[PDB]
């Protein structure tokens, strides 16, 4: 049928420091998504309770927010046909108990608390995500030399 | 039980061209699946005409002949014990939007227009698809060294 | 929661003539599971049908001691939160040809006679496995430096 | 010884299209180098000549400017004991003719035009091109869980 | 430147025995080689001498023609900026007591007898090997979607 | 031759506790080489000045000892044609700053304090490396499937 999309995708502090980077990057261009943006950074506590607003009223938030402030994260944004939805697929349950083997979860973590990355939820959560973390102007817009063979 | 098997498995033009053979067959390979017969070749809008007749009744048809025409394909045939049902386990759903995680096409591909590769329905239409692919003399014969580690 | 775990893993004599020790381990070290012990060695038809006691009475019992003692086996033991039922879902179903693509028996094996791999069914089997097989000096403890970010 | 040491890694364009990004990533953080910073942008044919201010004058100078401008780059700052000197050995020779089996270059790219990635020549290089691309708020101070193992 | 080329490699019986089929294909592809024909056959000990003309007075000729007729090999063609000498380069020495690890030789094989590959030794012997293995049929013209990525 | 052999390969506590294991044993699968023995242990300071004693009287070897009893090892015996000699080459040079792109060394370690792993310098040593780390009943002998095919 119906239309592409636009997804967040972000590498948890855990994620970064057990050396998962590269193959998570990795498993999205082999799937065929694009790299629209990226950028790595020790998100602030501030800019972390923004991004976790829906759960600030959840026991787990302050501790959430100082976690992910612990170490830096990787940033990005990946397009493609419905990459909310698959994108969320290949990243596993959020409870790596329950993700299946396959799955960036799955294969490579344990425990919710450490689920080393996260996946917008929706376009609408998407969008709203990609503006907070992302400046439009750091979004690049280019065309994959295969783009006619995903599509 | 209750006997082996054998199946026809094509790699289709965007499988070719985003380099994804060497890939599928090694994954083809560490299952325990023997290669019976492999070839490179750009099949004629005539041949797959003929390889797509029971879908000639249906509106894509055309272009999915034009399609599988744009490029070379790779066809090959793999024997071993339920080549046919686990063979398409391992592709994944037709429709890349449902093929899991660490399928063929749950890891590579997006729309089902793309799904890089092919693999029989059922052993009557394999038998089929093999006929109308190779020659007798094309199917080699050997016996693979971990044989009996497999089975 | 609630408690971490143990489990006995043992990769069978045609899992290391088809040489995937490495990736059988592998798997389990990018999952964030820890190696608390290992050793390789051919198990004696004697042990073999200790091992094996609820089966003793079967008719496959003789084939399978039989069987278990052709190839040296890798045995392990593997500690992290719920070992036992995470590491069998990685291992996928008994029977290859229900485990699932991306799993370690889905992704290499196809017979149930020739499954690569074995993981115990339950705490209470993996604790009396563990024992069977490991002297309690050989079970290492020490702490992996990725801990805190699995846990 | 004698010091550690910084340099700028990039990825250019058509590293970037062929989709080695993951793979790129993967190899330096297995080593046990640390990312310091990451950003994806299409660098300005300005901020390009400013990069290859000491061959402004090459025959080559007006396409490589228009070049690297042809598509979005992987900028990042890794840091690690000789990063700059064992960092160029990771990505061979500049010329993918030289580069040897093993090395980015090597097992990725053929021509010296299109040679997938960047590596500072020096220390003295390094901290200029470092400065070039990144702010100094960019670059994040943490420390890897494994930094004690590597050191 | 100077020009491009074209090259014959070939995956011995030994190779193919070992599953080392979609690993080597797969080096190739990730280098930007294009696959221009591939087959599967059991050359015939006449093809084979023939093949092996130049070493036909050499004490070895009557066991490398009964060697390679064995089993099933992999012959194919690839095209690229100087196929010949860095296909070579990839394969590694001839003798794998040479080769240098990262190549294909130097990680998947240890005696010159079984070398499990062959690659031309020129592009004057390329050309000879194609013609004697391949039809002119058989060499695909198409052009990788990545091509202008990669020259 | 000449005659085949056998080599003393041991993962270091760094090479062990950054998830290297996997890795390094599946290179030496894949190259033809066959698991002679294999056992995970902590090296007692004891055993680990025995292992040592021709450095006894150099500055380091307090620390090294020190160093090779902070965690568990991996110690295995390899087999093959020129095992001593081409296992190191794969290993890299000791000092992980002269290892190769290609190597276990080259593309996982940076400093010699920590250079994840050690192989025996000549087969005299290989030997007594031998007896002092394993028993003789725990070197298993069987033979590889493919054996015929890596010889």
């Amino acid at each position: 049928m119906a239309n592409l999309e636009r997804t967040f995708i972000a590498i948890k502090p855990d994620g970064v420091q057990r050396g998962l980077v590269g193959e998570i990057i990795k498993r999205f261009e082999q799937k065929g998504f694009r790299l629209v943006a990226m950028k790595f950074l020790r998100a602030s506590e501030e800019h972390l309770k923004q991004h976790y607003i829906d759960l600030k009223d959840r026991p787990f938030f302050p501790g959430l927010v100082k976690y992910m402030n612990s170490g830096p994260v990787v940033a990005m944004v990946w397009e493609g046909l419905n990459v909310v939805k698959t994108g969320r697929v290949m990243l596993g349950e959020t409870n790596p108990a329950d993700s299946k083997p396959g799955t960036i979860r799955g294969d490579f973590c344990i425990q919710v608390g450490r689920n080393i990355i996260h996946g917008s939820d929706s376009v609408k959560s998407a969008e709203k995500e990609i503006s907070l973390w992302f400046k439009p102007e750091e979004l690049v817009d280019y065309k994959s030399c295969a783009h006619d063979w995903v599509y």
